[PDB]
């Protein structure tokens, strides 16, 4: 047998049905029209009515619950900025932590930035601090990933958070596997209880944002939420659920995740068709409501920079959302440098079926080797927005 | 480091809160009281009230679509003393599923029919004692320890055998490569994304096979039995809960309080990991907010049932009491694995100890893993007696 002759999930019957359960569940997803999908032909009044529905839909699927106040457990001077480690208590029997970088001698309240790391990353990594364990240390001496350190030097106050199951929120990794965190087991408990990794991760990050609104040196109206890779997931949820968030940094390619699962069907040597990602990314009924490009579009008119491309169709979806409200230049896009020449990219309205992983990432213009927090693009953009 | 110094998920802080997310979610699960958990001191009035609410709760979480072409026979063959029929049915758009019907020769009057459901890595061809559709899908079809459908037809009953989603004829590319190691997980993932679950889908498909049985003149309608082995017991429970027409049940798997198992099975391995007791094919969101398997089995009362592979006595007793309350104490029949039949090998406890590994757990809940198979030597004599009022 040969994989290439089985990558399509097409019916072998005149009636169009599937005997294989994989065939069936794939057909079901294929036929799921997300209720809050973006439509390029919206009028402003429809765009506003839709933007509200998506937000209302997002509350229902994230299931935020409706609490001692936070406490600073450490303060240490650093070069030109003081570091602060705060403890917060978001749920019963749960304590979490975050790092806050504050420039020295502040006068007026300054813009503040909530930085969220990528899979395997951690808040110390973002602040450029050594890890809580020898194995839990990040790439903390690399400027390509240290969002918080990088932003405090600019005069902003940077708050750094952990993704659940990683960093200080890890379990026994610090003794055995380190950065290879068991995000899946945590997701599984949450899922059994009707929740999700993202719902839990966003609920926690939300509480930190609420804390950021309680500081006198934090300019409450100039709060930016930045995220790298996985971190852009709670950035979207915080952004969608909180309309006062000022601007956004989406450091990851813009993915139509539902479409990715439908077309990445090429089997491997053992007949297996692995899912594009793990249950860390499983939020029941997500795809009945929307996809990432729809959500980012809904953040309009608020300023956002996407730094690592995606399929032009999706990038243009977001541009079109911004132009409808009358602020086409509030959204700023960049491709990876490898796919910057338009002859390296293709405009297709649908991604072809029967693809493998390698073929998928080339279609959406993603360059893996150079996947890192684009500080050289993000910083000058933030300067422009906040120079005034 | 040492795995045995970290098997207990207990807070080290005075406030009792956990930093680790695993600790936090494990605590959330530990503080989850099932809404329709059974209580040994319910009155018959409260029992009937409780039983109804549990059925309702099972409906909400299984999410059966209400909204269909009729079933059709695509094959008829003769065997010794019975014919075999393969039927197509169309439960959802773009979905066709198939089941086998074993029917004894010269049926005079309607006879009890028995819906048989296979375990992990098996199929309806194996149950009926027939070869697999391809070379690598040959279940243990020449083994009376698994051939349920073949065994019941020989006792004069008509035997309907179904597949589990992702297995056998409902499999994908496994015929070419990995055989019985069916990729259930990827199927489960899709269903979860769209708000459903593997079991809800499996139960919904299996419910239409049961509804078809209710329309056969040779199947005595009020004498239908639903038989499950290992994994197969899960949809048996859902069908028994959602349909009060079914006459009896065969639960061929140990009786598990799955929520407690997740909480207690926490000893880490060499690489610091704490595997979940089972894969995502057993993940039904909100299941544990409502009940565990023992509460669901007790709610099948007063209808006859048999449990052939034991479990922890506490749970088995819970079921005994449920049947006592309603006034039908002898309708539930229970057995233990031969190895743990002697009371001295078992322990009467109300809670399992924390920090258990997998091996330790199964011994505490009285399971003889190597002897896990369909107990025809126990169930057939149970069904001879019952089917004869």
């Amino acid at each position: 047998w040969s994989p290439k002759d089985h990558n399509l999930i097409k019916s072998v019957r005149e009636d169009g049905r599937f005997l294989s359960s994989y065939g069936v569940v794939h057909a079901m997803l294929r036929n799921t029209e997300p209720r809050y999908a973006f439509h390029r032909d919206f009028s402003p009044k429809e765009f506003r009515k839709w933007q509200k529905g998506l937000r209302h839909a997002m509350e229902e699927i994230m299931k935020f619950p409706q609490s001692p106040a936070p406490v600073c457990i450490k303060r240490e001077q650093r070069e030109g900025y003081r570091l602060e480690k705060w403890e917060f208590y978001p749920l019963p029997k749960c304590v979490s932590t975050f790092l806050v970088l504050i420039p020295d001698n502040i006068n007026k309240p300054v813009p503040a930035i909530l930085c969220i790391p990528g899979s395997g990353g951690n808040k110390e990594g973002l602040a450029g601090e050594p890890g809580i364990a020898p194995k839990l240390n990040d790439r903390y001496k690399d400027p390509k990933l240290t969002q918080a350190l990088n932003f405090v030097k600019e005069g902003y106050i940077a708050v750094a958070v952990d993704n659940p199951a990683a960093g200080e929120a890890s379990d026994l990794e610090r003794y055995t596997l380190g950065s290879n965190y068991d995000y899946d087991v945590v997701s599984r408990y949450l899922l059994e209880l009707g929740w999700s990794y993202l719902g839990y991760a966003s609920y926690l990050d939300m509480q930190v944002l609420n804390w950021m609104k309680t500081q006198k040196h934090i300019r409450k109206d100039r709060i930016v939420v930045s995220g790298f890779s996985l971190g852009t997931e709670p950035m979207m949820v915080l952004g969608t659920l909180d309309t006062s968030i000022y601007a956004f940094v989406y450091n990851d390619f813009l993915c139509q995740t539902q479409e990715r699962a439908e077309v990445m069907t090429m089997p491997d040597k053992n007949g297996r068709r692995p899912f594009p990602n793990s249950i860390r990314h499983l939020i029941p009924d997500f795809w009945k409501n929307f996809n990432f490009p729809d959500i980012v579009a809904a953040l309009a008119p608020r300023p956002i920079i996407l730094t690592e491309g995606g399929l032009d169709r999706d990038l243009d979806l977001v541009r079109k959302a911004y132009a409808i409200v009358g602020t086409p230049d509030n959204v700023k896009i960049y491709h990876y440098k490898k796919f910057s020449d338009p002859d390296t990219r293709k405009n297709v309205e649908y991604l072809p079926e029967g693809l493998d992983r390698n073929e998928y990432f080339r279609m959406v213009n993603v360059d893996g080797p150079n996947h890192y927090f684009k500080s050289e693009l993000v910083v000058p953009w933030l300067r422009k927005l906040l120079e005034e």
